[PDB]
């Protein structure tokens, strides 16, 4: 006989909203994505057979950024990417902390960022 088991990792990233002055808009805005490696347990030996190829994708998004007057965030959307946590990196976290920087608005600023944000085409 077998029983259903699972490893449950969460990628817990703490977004620190700050300005270019270094002033803290809000330090503790913490997102978590739940990655669940389901396995199965042999009851006879007691051994736990986790799927070593198990790789779950989860869209890192849904973390906002307060639109501040005369300010432009460095990232107004924190990590816009479908991040896959697989069995090899499963037990480790990958993301821990963010720090967005609200600098003076692009009204009074030249395009310091304009390298075209490289995302997945698939």
């Amino acid at each position: 006989m077998i029983e259903p088991i699972k490893r449950t990792q969460v990628v817990t990233q703490t977004i620190h909203y700050r300005y270019e002055d270094g002033a803290v808009a809000h330090d503790d805005h913490v997102v978590s994505l739940i990655f669940t490696q389901s396995g199965k347990r042999d009851l006879t030996n007691g051994k736990e057979i986790w799927d070593s190829k198990w790789s779950l994708t989860q869209t890192f998004e849904a973390l906002p950024s307060p639109v501040i007057i005369g300010y432009t965030a460095d990232k107004p959307m924190v990590g816009p990417d479908e991040v896959t946590v697989d069995s090899k990196n499963f037990l480790d976290k990958q993301n821990r902390e963010e720090t967005v920087i609200y600098s003076a608005n692009t009204i009074t600023q030249n395009k310091k960022d304009g390298l075209e944000h490289h995302h997945h085409h698939h």
